[PDB]
């Protein structure tokens, strides 16, 4: 069968790319924006970075800063509520994954009112209408929500992170500038950083993978690998490299699926508020051993682009080094090695597994996994 | 300053990608297509491959097949006329750069009645309104018109091919299937493929080059350089690999520039009907030399992914090996080595050099060029 690629129709890149917004807005004759963000972001005057411009350029905006980390259905519903009484024409998402995943959730239901429950919207959400135009403005080096046809909501009632996939999500225009992401404390840089490295590795070896996907993913790894460290350290250029590499990572996995790292991280999100990027970080390499045999030459390139001298190693040698370059990046960026450090309880392993076994992402893993494969992975990552 | 990237919001890739067409149209309720093609494409049962699926799916379509290579203003005028007179809702473009570029011309003017003339539309087209939605379907392993933000028209009057650049022109979906491209005779696969390697190389070194665009272009060269031989020699898997290559190149250079090769090829088309890719082909290595010294480490990369063992080389050895790699491909693919061979006239060189100097692409060249520099160039390529 054929392979479909969904990208942003327009995207702006690099420091000050947010400058382009007011004109994008103009060129499309939008009238009012609903900004969708955190209170944290509004307080550090990150949001101001955009709103101020909108002020000079004469552009109407209102705010919903109600998004909490791991955005819940109630959060989504509130935004929709705000949006629908705003007079807003479109929406601007300033934020990482939470506000951005909210905003898409918000945009879809505003045109697919049929789905007001927000659970039906999991899977390949069967939407007849394209979302309210959205301008995506990421402020983390991670999620790549600005480019992905997916968004994840938390359903408190059912303590489960559920994933929505729908080409209708796709922002009209993405503004990716490292200026908006400089605010990120070091822990948050490392976390988002690794979320993307995860994105890129899972995408490289997912089941839908193919030529275009493979190229982008490996690029993004190459970028992330050689930059997350100095970005975590503060060097500004590396922030810009990170900003890019997570964006490249999204061009792939979005259009091609992920795998079980993400499948095991979600339930972990929903169960213990474990920061999504941190979950992945811990699992990633353990899932990489679990996957090593089913990935052809792949890990060899993964080892390469992460600085390892793969030349004349056995495929087994290369497969280790890549898993090892990963363990090594997490430690060097201050991610805690074990699940116990982030307070996972073994009594929960059988649940976590079932939730992982069910999570939409898991299907992409190159190697099918039963309950008891996952029970093990969690145990050995604990 | 910031970089902008303009891409297809949807694209399908893979043998049979046209199959997803009837679907897109339906998912977004258009009503009547104006198919824009060649009489040849019609006659070689190739258009049928799409009209048959649309008939079977219940979709209405009309067709304008009046297009010629290096499409004239009149061709664009006449086509539009037909569209204005068919109740056509959106447009499907089937064919190489010629019907695709004619198709964009039509889609733009039919929304920007302002430039009903087609000269007033050269350069950064001051168009106020997005083109009529165009679904693009290439039948050549070249042009990349399905993803680029530009089209080229022949002014038979002032005889010069001129280039129009406008994000409004971007097709909504692009459909990339080698199945469409199989009919190309070896000379055609050869010509259009090296147009593709020309874009990949020009866009790799063009003035606006940067991280993301370098990545695509370098991937493109890798792919093209690896498959052209086989495509031309008949390999269908080579055909598919190509189909992708040229698209990828499109993703790069649309968003960044080309340079002297296109700038000296456009005035050659206009004067002598020299096919776009053969003009490019002949011209490419010479312009490469002229450019060598102003292209950083780029040639070293170019040479590697064209199979040259750049291992122990100096940037000098390496730059030379790149220009060399191309002379090899041209030979191997059956393109004439000299402009003399394709009817170019020493008398005309001044006029051509002037034309080249004026071409929008030229200014993208890493090495600034003068009239006399272009003269030298045409002369040394003759
Ligand atoms: N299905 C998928 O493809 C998948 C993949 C990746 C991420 N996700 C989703 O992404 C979400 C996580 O998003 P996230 O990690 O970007 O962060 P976030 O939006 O959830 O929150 C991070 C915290 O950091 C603060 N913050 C954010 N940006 C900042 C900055 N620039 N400077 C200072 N402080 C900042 C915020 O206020 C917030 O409290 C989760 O809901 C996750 O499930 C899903
Ligand atoms: N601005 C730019 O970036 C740039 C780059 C590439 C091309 N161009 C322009 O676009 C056009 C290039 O078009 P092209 O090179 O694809 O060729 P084309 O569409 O102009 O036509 C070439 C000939 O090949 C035939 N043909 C095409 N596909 C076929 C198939 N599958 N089977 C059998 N015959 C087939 C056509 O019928 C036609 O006779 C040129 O006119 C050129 O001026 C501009
Ligand atoms: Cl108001
Ligand atoms: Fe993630
Ligand atoms: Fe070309």
């Amino acid at each position: 069968m054929a392979n479909r690629m969904i990208l942003n129709e327009t995207a702006w890149f690099g420091r000050g790319a947010v400058g382009a917004l007011t004109d994008e807005v103009k060129r499309r004759g939008y009238q009012k924006a609903l900004i969708v963000t955190d209170k944290t972001l509004v307080q550090c005057g990150v949001v101001a970075k955009v709103t101020d411009k909108m002020d000079a350029a004469g552009l109407a905006w209102a705010i919903y800063d109600g998004v909490v980390p791991n955005p819940t259905i109630t959060v989504v519903k509130e935004g929709l509520g705000v949006f629908q009484n705003s007079g807003a024409d479109y929406l601007i998402a300033i934020g990482g994954g939470s506000p951005q995943d909210t905003c898409k959730a918000i945009g879809i239901i505003s045109n697919n009112p049929e789905f007001a429950d927000v659970r039906s919207l999991e899977g390949l959400s069967p939407t007849n209408k394209p979302s309210v135009p959205i301008l995506a403005i990421p402020t983390t080096a991670g999620t790549a929500a600005e480019v992905t046809i997916n968004y994840v909501i938390t359903d408190e009632e059912k303590r489960r992170k559920f994933v929505c996939v729908d080409p209708h999500d796709i922002p009209q225009v993405a503004f990716i500038d490292a200026d908006m992401m400089d605010g990120m404390p070091p822990a948050l840089k490392a976390a988002t950083g690794v979320d993307a490295l995860t994105h890129a590795i899972e995408g490289y070896i997912t089941r839908g993978a193919w030529a275009l996907t493979d190229a982008l993913h490996i690029k993004a790894i190459e970028i992330i690998a050689g930059a997350l460290r100095g970005s975590v350290a503060g060097d500004k250029d590396a922030g810009e490299e990170m900003a890019l590499g997570q964006y490249v990572a999204g061009m792939g996995f979005s259009n091609v699926g992920l795998g079980l790292v993400h499948g095991m991280a979600h339930p972990l999100g929903a169960f213990y508020n474990t920061p999504h990027g941190v979950a992945n970080a811990i699992l990633l390499p353990h899932v990489m051993r679990y996957n090593a045999d089913f990935t052809g030459e792949k890990y060899r390139d993964i080892a390469r682009v992460m600085g390892v001298k793969v030349e004349g190693m056995s495929l087994e040698e290369a497969r280790n080094a890549a898993v090892e370059a990963v363990f090594a990046l997490n430690r060097d960026v201050g991610i805690p090695p074990h699940l116990r450090d982030v307070g996972v309880r073994k009594e929960d392993i059988p649940a976590l597994a079932q939730a992982a076994l069910d999570d939409v992402c898991t299907g992409g893993n190159p190697r099918e996994a039963t309950l008891e494969d996952i029970v093990e992975l969690y145990h050995t990552a604990w």
